[PDB]
Formats: structure tokens, C-alpha cells, sequence
């Protein structure tokens, strides 16, 4: 089921990540997407980077033309991407999303991450980005629109711009128990706006982005101990600890398998000890970890 956004919205508390990488051939986002749908995901994540606007928006189109959901049931999130932050450019390309998607709203529109490129690093007050966000809300193009990679500083920039008009429902960022961002979600809560959690499951681990020496998540000693306690598998316990921490979280799956296990989140609980040794496992690490962005000027994990 659903939270309450902080404007009036309500999004699904688990959603279904369809990143994958480019070898990936592009018609398979369109049958996990289905599958997604199917298995019972009503919370769908998206973007113009992930060059898979098309194949979902058709996955969503699809399932409502045989009646399986109707568009409303649907929440749908795309993101704007960073070489777009001139706020000039933000409501063309939220038009684009949606002709690729062939939709005509998308529930969400985030700000992708706060490292503006040349539309090659680009700097830009994030501040008049926000602006043309809501000017997105007012024409119906978005119902809600929020932010992800901010930390509390960045997101502090936009609550505290002069003439502010709507808060960021959310903040998605990466949050799994390697990094938790415990402080960042007791700041979030404060405001009232919801962080999403990504790579909850431990990331898709491509070399472009992650040290292959990084711990692998979902081989995790303590949340092995939980599955086995549970006889659930150590992804469950992995997306089940968010939930119960007020977090809305995604998952990515492109097996039809994990797809439809998944959704089993909603199946069981974790006890406070169970919750205690989870929070035990923060160690700080982002599996993003490049210097293809640890160097720009609006990194976020230099604070
Ligand atoms: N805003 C941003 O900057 C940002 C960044 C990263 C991610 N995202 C969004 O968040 C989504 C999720 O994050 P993510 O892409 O990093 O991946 P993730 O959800 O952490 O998943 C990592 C891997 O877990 C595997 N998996 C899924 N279910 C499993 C299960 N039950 N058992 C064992 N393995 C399981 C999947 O592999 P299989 O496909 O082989 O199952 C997936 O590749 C993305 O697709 C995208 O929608 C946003
Ligand atoms: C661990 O997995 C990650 C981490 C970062 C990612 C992505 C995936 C994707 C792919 C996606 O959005 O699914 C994008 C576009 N990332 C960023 O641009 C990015 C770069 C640096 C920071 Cl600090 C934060 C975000």
C-alpha cells in the first residue's frame, strides 16, 4: 500500500526499478515491466537516462488496455536529467518523457542528482531548476515533483529559497544497510518528505561506477542469519528493512522469478533486535564511488 505525500498525493511504498545496462537489449524493459505489473508492482521508476521510456511506457499501456490496472492505479516516475537543470529546458524535457512513454502526466518528476553537465561539468543554481519544476506541477505535466542525490545541505537550498511554491515530495537517494542515512531520513521526516531508497538490494554492481571489491550486499553474513530465520532470502530482508523505517523503497529485477518474490515484502515483519542488527551493518559505502563525479562541485557525499 501507500504513503502520503506532503502534497496531497499518495505514492506506492515499493516500486520497481527499470534500469538496466545498455547490453541489455531495449525490448526487455517492456516484458519485466508487464511482469512487474502482474506480480502486483503499482510503482514504477523511470528516466530519460535509462533510454527505456518507451518500452515501459508501452509495459503501462499495455497492462491497462487488457484491463489489468487503469491509469490511475498506476504511479509512474521519471527523472530530469542533468544536462537539462537550465531552467529553460526542464519543461521540454519532461515533454519528451512523456511522448516516449506516450503518457500524458507523470505522477513524479525528480531532479535526477544535483550535478549539473554542459546541456563537462555545467554550474547552475539548483534553486531556478526548482523553479521550473513547479511551474511543471501547475500545468498538470507532473502531479508531484521531488529531487534525488541531495543531501541535507542541497536540499535545504530549495525549503529555504525565497517564494517557494512546493516542497520536494521526496528525495531518492542510494540506501541500503552498507549506508543507511539514518541522519538524512530523520531530516527528511522532519519536512515531511519521503525518501526513496535505491539500490536497496545492493546495486546492479557495473563496473563503470562500483569498486568490484565493495562488499556484495545480498551476501551479507547478518542479513543471511535473517532470511534463515525468517525463510524469506536475504533481498527481502534487505527491502523489508526499509519499510519498516518509514523508507519507500525500489527494486530492480529483470527475472521473472525475483519479480514476482519481491512483492512478498508485504508478507512479514522484522523484530527491533532483527531491525538492531541490520543498523549494525552501516559502514558508510556508496557502491556509486567514481571520480567521474566525486569531483564535481555538487557532489553530494562530500558532506
Ligand atoms: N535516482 C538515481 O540516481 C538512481 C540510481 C540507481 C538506481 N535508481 C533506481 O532504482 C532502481 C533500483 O536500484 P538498482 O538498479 O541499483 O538495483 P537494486 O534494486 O539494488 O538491485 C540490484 C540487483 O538485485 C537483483 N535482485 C532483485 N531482486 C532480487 C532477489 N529477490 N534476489 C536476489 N537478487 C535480486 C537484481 O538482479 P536481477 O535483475 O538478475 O534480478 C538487481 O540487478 C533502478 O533500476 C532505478 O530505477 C535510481
Ligand atoms: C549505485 O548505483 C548507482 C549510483 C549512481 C547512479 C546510478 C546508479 C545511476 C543509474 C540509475 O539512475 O539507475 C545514475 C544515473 N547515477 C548517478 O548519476 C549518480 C552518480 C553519482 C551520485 Cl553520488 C549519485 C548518482
Amino acid at each position: 500500500q501507500c504513503v502520503k505525500l506532503n502534497d496531497g498525493h499518495f505514492m506506492p511504498v515499493l516500486g520497481f526499478g527499470t534500469y538496466a545496462p545498455p547490453e541489455v537489449p531495449r525490448s526487455k524493459a517492456l516484458e519485466v515491466t508487464k511482469l512487474a505489473i502482474e506480480a502486483g508492482f503499482r510503482h514504477i521508476d523511470s528516466a530519460h537516462l535509462y533510454n527505456n521510456e518507451e518500452q515501459v511506457g508501452l509495459a503501462i499501456r499495455s497492462k491497462i488496455a487488457d484491463g489489468s490496472v487503469k491509469r490511475e492505479d498506476i504511479f509512474y516516475t521519471s527523472k530530469l536529467w542533468s544536462t537539462f537543470h537550465r531552467p529553460e529546458l526542464v519543461r521540454p524535457a519532461l515533454e519528451n518523457s512523456l511522448k516516449k512513454a506516450q503518457l500524458d502526466y507523470v505522477d513524479l518528476y525528480l531532479i535526477h542528482s544535483p550535478m549539473s553537465l554542459k546541456p563537462i561539468f555545467d554550474i547552475v543554481d539548483l534553486c531556478t531548476t526548482w523553479e521550473a519544476m513547479e511551474k511543471c506541477k501547475d500545468a498538470g505535466l507532473a502531479k508531484s515533483i521531488g529531487v534525488s542525490n541531495f543531501n541535507r545541505r542541497q536540499l535545504e537550498m530549495i525549503l529555504n529559497k525565497p517564494g517557494l511554491k512546493y516542497k520536494p515530495v521526496c528525495n531518492q537517494v542510494e540506501c541500503h544497510p552498507y549506508f543507511n542515512r539514518s541522519k538524512l531520513l530523520d531530516f527528511c521526516k522532519s519536512k515531511d518528505i519521503v525518501l526513496v531508497a535505491y539500490s536497496a538490494l545492493g546495486s546492479q554492481r557495473d563496473k563503470r561506477w562500483v569498486d568490484p571489491n565493495s562488499p556484495v550486499l545480498l551476501e551479507d553474513p547478518v542479513l543471511c542469519a535473517l532470511a534463515k530465520k525468517h525463510k524469506r532470502t536475504p533481498a527481502l530482508i534487505a527491502l523489508r528493512y526499509q519499510l519498516q523505517r518509514g523508507v519507500v523503497v525500489l527494486a530492480k529485477s529483470y527475472n521473472e522469478q525475483r519479480i514476482r518474490q519481491n512483492v512478498q515484502v508485504f508478507e512479514f515483519q522484522l523484530t527491533a533486535e532483527d531491525m538492531k542488527a541490520i543498523d549494525g551493518l552501516d559502514r558508510n559505502l556508496h557502491y556509486f564511488n567514481s571520480d567521474s563525479f566525486a569531483s564535481h562541485p555538487n557532489y553530494p557525499y562530500s558532506d
